[PDB]
């Protein structure tokens, strides 16, 4: 486990604020990394979310995985990273 989770299969128009609001139902979020196209504002379909504690990140993996958001079923797993700084490395191997 990690306090950081990966969240994937996110509908592209969902904003950082909407993903933050979603994740808040799990627990407090201390960091959130997403990517958006500078011309369209559309995201790339994923986020890394760092929670305040491991109970919360466990709950994220259990309860955000399979969560229906719009027409999509989200995927959620633990990040291989213990902190938010290295997550870009991880994602560019997928």
């Amino acid at each position: 486990p990690s306090r950081v989770v990966y969240l994937g299969s996110i509908p592209y128009d969902q904003t950082e604020e909407q993903i933050l609001d979603l994740c808040s139902n799990v627990g407090p979020v201390i960091n959130l990394k997403m990517m958006f196209d500078p011309q369209t504002g559309r995201s790339k379909g994923y986020a890394f979310i760092e929670f305040r504690d491991l109970e919360s990140s466990a709950s994220a993996v259990r309860n955000l995985n399979g969560y229906q958001l719009g027409s999509r079923f989200l995927k959620c797993g633990y990040s291989s990273n213990s902190d938010i700084s290295g997550v870009s490395l991880e994602h560019h191997h997928h």
